[PDB]
Parts: structure tokens; sequence; C-alpha cells
């Protein structure tokens, strides 16, 4: 697997604009939410020793909370349906985060592209 | 085991006003106490390597540290009755810290409801 | 053990103002200075993988740091003669550090009592 | 081997502009880019367990979020063609992050040269 | 062995103005240097996992970024001849970096001495 796989997918030019941690399964998680400028949402988990994702849990909340205290517009990776417990998605999203990134406009940002 | 379980409980609007850290058992904790704009109060406890919600320790030391720092409104999700050494429900409380949102109003907030 | 036992000792509302780093018997270890005001002085250190107080070092590094910038009125938990190497002990102190909490006044903070009955 | 190596390269002078975190092979990693003064560009990733660099990681991480938060200017010592996978490459470098240190001007900086010797 | 032996050595009263951090045989290191009021000048490496100072790695990392964030006059605690690879000594330093204190004067700092007899 790989952040810029040819897959869904990403938004750019994002500002996270909420932050949740919490616990399930005996592993802490954190959840964000971005929207951009246009008026689209973004929410993106990330879990501790989880399923594929799990080895980037410390530096992906490292970085989230960090350009959660800046504001400033970055690239949120995202791979949909992770998630499958019913009520966790529901609340939340599915949305496992895979990936953050810098932006120099609202469309271009640092690192390679993740879409189909 | 979840955060957004249907259980109580949840306090929204929060400022966390208070920090404690201390240690017993062999193990590290921190407490944490905070007040909604009606002065009405909260007091939730995280300890490392406890039974249920000790794996979430150090992220939500990170987290409640970095939230008594800005002093915003946030949400507090915890559990009643984990604690019970007397002397520690006394002092503090039994209430463990389950969770942690940032908050967009006074009662709504980022991720799940833990409500019973 | 708990840092809220009825033992000595606690100084509340103690702004910390010195900051030590350093190493014995392959373990890191910290240690703090402030006063009261008051005026009294109290000294505390927290070593790594230590005996009984080791679990904390982590936790009370980052959290006396943290005080130490902000330059708050804060409780020091303490356990005395839990250093044992007499230049260690000369040079800076005995006393373990146990516990933190914040302070509403230069005596009442969040958190247990450490003191004798 | 070590950061002081008379090998390429050295980048000295930089400006941590651009940062990017992500996962490859059950692995995370982070990226930076610099520029120097005259808008010349450096990129370099660290990965965690990698490598014969994937010790520094944590460091390395740590150091870089510093400097890219304070926006000095700073030496970025990197090792080319330690990445080898195509798209990895393509869309950021084959260069791994091996060392940083601060600058007292944009070619004076502190510790080692990362450089290869000339020829007499 | 003690940060605080009577030993070589201590620089008391420096800024830390310069931070280095890279890797040598598999082990992550960072140096610093600090320039005292005089225009004296002290530089120290600390190695993670290397020698006996290796176990303060992490928290003399932490400490030293921390100071020289502040900018704060500090004690450099050292211990020279520790490392000896030819082209590290001479680009960098022998010494090791062994711990560190806040400073009240010049020459007055918090923690022990580390002086020779
Ligand atoms: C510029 C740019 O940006 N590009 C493009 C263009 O091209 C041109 C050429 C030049 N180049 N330079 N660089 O074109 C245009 C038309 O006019 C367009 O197409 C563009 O693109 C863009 O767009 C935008 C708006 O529409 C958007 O879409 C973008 O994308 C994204 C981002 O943001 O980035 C991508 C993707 O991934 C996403 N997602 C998906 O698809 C799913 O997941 C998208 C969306 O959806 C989001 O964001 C929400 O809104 O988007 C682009 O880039
Ligand atoms: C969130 C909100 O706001 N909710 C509600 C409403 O609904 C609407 C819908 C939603 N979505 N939107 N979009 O409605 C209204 C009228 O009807 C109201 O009711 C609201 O609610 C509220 O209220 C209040 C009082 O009355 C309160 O309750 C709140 O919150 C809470 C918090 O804080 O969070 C919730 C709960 O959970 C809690 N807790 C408990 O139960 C315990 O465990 C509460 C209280 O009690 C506390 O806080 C104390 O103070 O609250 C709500 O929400
Ligand atoms: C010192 C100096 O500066 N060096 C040199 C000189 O020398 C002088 C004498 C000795 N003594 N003192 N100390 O010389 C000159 C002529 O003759 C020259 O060559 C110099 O060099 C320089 O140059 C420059 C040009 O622009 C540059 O190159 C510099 O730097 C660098 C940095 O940045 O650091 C170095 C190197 O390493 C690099 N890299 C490479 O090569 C590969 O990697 C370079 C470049 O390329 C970059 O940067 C881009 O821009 O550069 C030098 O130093
Ligand atoms: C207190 C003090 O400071 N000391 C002294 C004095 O006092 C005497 C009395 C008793 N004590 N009190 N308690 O006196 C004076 C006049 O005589 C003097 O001597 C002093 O001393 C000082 O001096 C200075 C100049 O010379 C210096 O030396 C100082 O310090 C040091 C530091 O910095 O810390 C010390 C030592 O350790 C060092 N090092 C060595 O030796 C080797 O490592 C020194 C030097 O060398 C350096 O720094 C260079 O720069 O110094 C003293 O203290």
């Amino acid at each position: 697997e790989w952040t810029g796989d040819a897959r869904d997918g990403m938004f750019s030019g994002v500002v996270i604009t909420q932050f949740h941690t919490g616990q399930i399964d005996n592993k802490p998680y954190f959840c964000i939410e971005g929207k951009q400028s246009a008026g689209s949402s973004i929410s993106a988990c990330s879990m501790k020793n989880s399923s594929v994702w799990g080895a980037s849990f410390s530096t992906l909340y490292n970085q989230a909370l960090y350009f959660y205290t800046t504001g400033q517009p970055v690239r949120i990776y995202y791979e949909p349906g992770v998630w499958t417990y019913p009520p966790f998605v529901k609340a939340l999203t599915s949305n496992a985060l895979v990936g953050l990134s810098t932006c120099t406009t609202s469309t271009e940002c640092f690192g390679p592209d993740r879409k189909k």
C-alpha cells in the first residue's frame, strides 16, 4: 500500500476545523474534520496499531494537531470504507486518514496525487 | 468498548481549568477538571495500563494538556465508576476520561454522542 | 503506593524557577527547584526506570517543563529520602517527584493532599 | 555510514517550505521541500525502519517540523538514490534525509560537510 | 557514573546557538554549540544507544532544543574524549553531552558541579 496509490482519494486546500480523540477495541484513535473554502467537507480517522494504516497513527496525529493549530490549508489523503463498525461509521466516518500535505494553492499541494 | 457507546456520559462546552498528574500502583495517571459556562463541573482521570481505558492514556494526556493550554470549550467523554480505590475516588473521581472533542457550540461537538 | 498517600509531603503554590537534567547509573533524571511565597525552597527529582516512582518519569518531565515555561503556581508532591547517593543528595535532594497539580490560590490546588495524619 | 561522509550531498541555507507525511509498505514516512536564496529546491524523505537511515526517523521528524515552524535557514543533508519505488521517486524523491543543521549564514552552517572531494 | 562526578567538566552561562542532528553507525545523534559572555565556545554531542551516556539522548535532545528555543543562559555538562572517530571529532567534538542546567548568574547554575579535583 501507499498514500500515493491511484485510488480514492484526496481533498486539497482543506483547513482542519475539528478534532476528536477516543478509544475503540483497546486502541486509541483520532478523527479530523476539514472544510474547503467552497464548503466541501471531509472526515478521516486514524487508529493506533489498526488495519493497514495503523503504523502511521503517531505521525498523523502529530501532523494533524499541528495543522489544526496553525489553521493552514492542507491536503487530506483518505481511504474510504476502512472502518466498518456501524455506529462508528454513522457518528464519524469510514474514512481512514492515510496522509497529510502542506499546500501552495487550493488545489496544488506537496507530494503525490491520490486519485482514481 | 468505544467512546461512542450508548452510556454515561459526556459534558459539552467545557473549559479545562485544572490539571493533576501522579502515580498509583506503579501506574502514571492524570486528572482534569472542567467548568461549563453555567459553572457546572466535571472531573475525569486517565491511568496508564489500566483495564479498559488505559490504552488511550498518552493520547488523552497530550490532547487534554493541549486543550488546557488553548482554553477552548471542549467535550469531555467519561465513564463513571471505573476507579474504585476509596481515597482516590474521594480526593479525585471515579470517572475515567474516555475521549475528547473540539466543539462548534456549547452543546454541539465533533464526533459521537456518549449518551445513555 | 499513591501520590495522595497520607505521608510527607507537598508544597503548594510553587513557581518552578530552576530545571536540571542529568544521568546516574545508566538512567536519565530531571530535577526541579521552586519557591513558594512564603519564600521557602523545595527540590524534587524524577528518574527514569527508578525503583518506586520510575513509572511517572515521562509524564512528570513533560508536566514539569510545561509548568516551568508558564511560571504558574503549582503543587509539588514529593517523597523524601528516595535518592541515596550522597553526592547526589548533597548537590540536589533526596526528594522524589511523585506528582504535580495546578493551583487556584497559593495553597488550594487540584487533586489529593499528601500529608501525614 | 555517517551524515558527514564524503558523499553527495548537502544544501546549505535552506528554508523548509513544504511538508508531507504518509505511509508505504507498512512504514510511516515524511518528506520535506526547501528553497535556497535563489529559489533552488531540495527534496528529501525519511522513513521509519527503512534502509540504513531508518534509525533517524523520529529525530529528523521532530527537528524538520521544528525548522519548518521557525522558518530558519538550515542545512539539509541528503543521500540520493535511496528510495527506488518508481511512483514514489516520481511523485517525491529518491533522496533520503540524513541530517539537519542550523546556519549562521546562507552557506556557513553548524557541523560536518557532506561533500564529494574535488580532484587535484 | 553521574553528571555531578568530580571530573571534566562544565561551562556555565552559555547560550545554545547552534544545533546539529545526524546519524553514525546506525545511531542517531545531536550536537550543540554554546557561547559564553566572553565569547568562549563549547561543543557537545549526545548519541542514542552509544557509550555510558547514551541512555540520556532523548531527555538531552528535548532539553537542549528547549534551551535553544528560549535562548536562556545554561550550563553544559560534558565529558571530553568520548567520541573517537577522527572525522567526527574534527568536524564536531569528542565531548559527550552529559547534562544541562538553568542558571541564575553566569557562574551560578542549578544542580551539581562537574569539576576536577
Ligand atoms: C490546476 C489544477 O488544479 N488542475 C486542473 C486543471 O488543469 C489545468 C492544467 C494546469 N495545471 N496546473 N497545475 O483543469 C481544471 C479545469 O478548469 C481542473 O480540472 C483542475 O483540477 C482541480 O479541480 C478542482 C475543482 O474542480 C478539484 O477537483 C481538484 O481535485 C481534488 C482536489 O481538490 O485536489 C482532486 C480529487 O482527488 C478530489 N476528490 C475526488 O475526486 C474524490 O475523492 C476532488 C474533489 O472531489 C474534492 O476536492 C472535493 O471538492 O478535487 C483538481 O485538482
Ligand atoms: C446538541 C444539542 O444542541 N441537542 C439538543 C437539541 O437537539 C437538536 C438536534 C441536535 N442536532 N442539531 N443539528 O434540542 C434542544 C431543545 O430541544 C436541546 O435540548 C439540546 O440538548 C442539550 O440540552 C442541554 C440542557 O437542556 C444539555 O443536556 C446538552 O448536552 C449534554 C452536553 O453537555 O453535551 C448532553 C448530555 O449528554 C449531557 N450529559 C449527561 O447526560 C451526563 O452523562 C447533558 C448535561 O447533563 C451536562 O452537560 C451537565 O451540564 O448536556 C444537550 O445536548
Ligand atoms: C568555503 C566555501 O564557501 N567553499 C568554496 C570556496 O572555498 C574557499 C576557500 C576555502 N576556505 N574557506 N573556508 O571556494 C569557492 C570557489 O573557489 C567555492 O567553490 C565555494 O564553494 C561553495 O560554492 C557555492 C556555489 O554557489 C555552493 O556550491 C556552496 O555550498 C553547497 C552548499 O549549499 O552548502 C556546498 C555543496 O556541498 C552543495 N552541494 C553539492 O555540490 C551537491 O549536493 C552546493 C550546491 O550544489 C547546492 O547548494 C545547490 O545550490 O553548494 C559551496 O560551499
Ligand atoms: C562561586 C564561583 O563562581 N566560584 C569562584 C569564586 O568563588 C570563590 C569562593 C567560594 N565559592 N562560593 N561559595 O571566586 C572567584 C574569584 O576567585 C572565581 O574564581 C570563581 O570561579 C569562577 O571563575 C570563572 C572564571 O575563571 C570560571 O572558571 C567559573 O566557572 C566554570 C564555569 O563556567 O562554570 C567553572 C569550571 O568548571 C569551568 N570549567 C573548567 O574548569 C573545565 O571544564 C570554568 C572555565 O574553564 C570555562 O567556563 C571556560 O570559560 O569556568 C568559576 O566558577
